[PDB]
């Protein structure tokens, strides 16, 4: 039932001075640990879905039914976002926001600047119309870093009137900011901004980030890493192990404790 | 296509000489194994729920939601049903029920046997009002054998009005002699669907006797848990730097649907949605 877009949790956290986790979903155990994560840390959360994740899961629906039915089941009060990270389309983000997303992310990034603005206003006044907030990119974000360009930023929210951006300065995905750009996008553009591959990323990295206008960080990778190592671990101390409650339900504690540890340092605890 | 009840699925199976699989689900990739394996089998299946399981995917509105939402996004035609495994109480299998469970199995065995009648027909009183079918069980299932009483099976579908019986034989659960002259007489004395519990350690010459007896549900977890468990073992040990849970789940979902196709193969329920 606190299912919101991002759009106040994100200028509210602007504002204070933390910033709000989103944690990807991959499956239901990864969202129940990232629910409860929340609830007990009173923090606002963002549920990050990409596309390969959505279609892992079966599809969009299943996601935000699986996620209204874990809000009823676990009564959870802290506001709740389910965001479409790295959307590859406008149709993607339509598609999204009809199964019921509160929030989407357009990424045009690799595309021209001009044509990212096409597609990144087109999302807008579409989810604009259904509550639904709506980041955009400019530069790229490794996996291949190409700088965000201030001008471009301020230039690319004022045709736009997304909620957030997420300017590219250093950052990569999997397991050096440009803290110069960033403090003044955050300055000439006047909207909150997030910081994509948050998994590395040090507390005095994220603080400093969060001091000049961050207000979402994106992390999946340190997830699947708790996860898979827990699943590891638990497997090997059990050989003859096959429910598998007994191994995903410790990747599950591991998955709730990572995020909480992340809701902590992002300053998010406490604040819903 | 939305949910239904086990009442017609398993008439159908006991009539027709075939059995449907009751495969249980305990995760996001278990559902989907399932229902993709019924879909590309066109067979009809169970979804079942222990309680424990009900539990550990976050409560039954979330399973049903988790459900609904994969019957839309993989478009599934054939027939499904949400089915509570082992309901202790009236309370939990109206819980369920409001969750969204189109079937709820109710075993008061562990009390005498007219209290037991009572805690039935209750619940078949509330869930007949709502399109959901009852099973019942007596005797005990092993994991503690105790086989059931035919004339205590008789008399509980009699006054109770249960859609199908559940006679615990001999069956066990996890990884064999059932008491098929008893099974024969309580299908015949009873004329409904019979359900046989424990259904992965049974092998194919005693499942097919126990279908000939007139069982048309046959209840799979164990086989399902096992081929998961192996397939991400191997995974992880090949792959010891990989840490993305698809890369691992993912296969071990596939090895799930095989596990869910060939039950379904050798119940006889492929091609008959």
């Amino acid at each position: 039932m606190p299912l919101v877009s991002m759009t106040e949790m994100l200028n509210k956290a602007k504002a204070e001075g933390y910033a709000v986790g989103q944690f990807n979903l991959n499956n239901l155990e990864f969202t129940q640990a990232i629910l409860l994560a929340a609830e007990e840390e009173k923090s606002p959360v963002i549920l990050g879905v990409s596309e390969g994740a959505g279609r892992y899961m079966g599809g969009f629906k299943t996601v935000v039914n699986m996620v209204k039915g874990l809000m009823e089941d676990y009564k959870i009060t802290v506001p709740v976002a389910i965001h479409l990270d790295h959307g590859s389309s406008f149709e993607k983000c339509k598609e999204v926001i009809d199964a019921g997303f509160t929030s989407v992310m357009i990424d045009a990034s690799h595309h021209p600047f001009e044509e990212n603005v096409e597609v990144t206003k087109k999302v807008v006044e579409y989810a604009h119309a259904r509550g639904v907030s709506v980041e955009a990119e400019l530069g790229t974000v490794g996996g291949g870093v190409i700088y965000a360009d201030p001008k471009e930023c301020e230039e690319l929210v004022k045709r736009t009137g997304i909620d957030c951006l997420a300017p590219a300065l250093g950052s990569v995905h999997g397991p050096n900011l440009g803290f110069k750009e960033m403090e003044e996008i955050g300055r000439i553009t006047g909207v909150p901004l997030v910081l994509h591959g948050g998994t590395g990323i040090p507390t005095k990295d994220i603080q400093r980030a969060i001091s000049l206008g961050t207000a979402k960080i994106n992390v999946n990778t340190e997830n699947q890493i708790a996860s898979a190592k827990k699943v590891r671990e638990v497997l090997a101390e059990n050989p003859n192990m096959y429910d598998p409650r007994k191994y995903l339900g410790p990747a599950r504690d591991a998955i709730k404790e990572t995020v909480i540890g992340k809701m902590r340092e992002f300053g998010s605890s406490g604040k819903a």
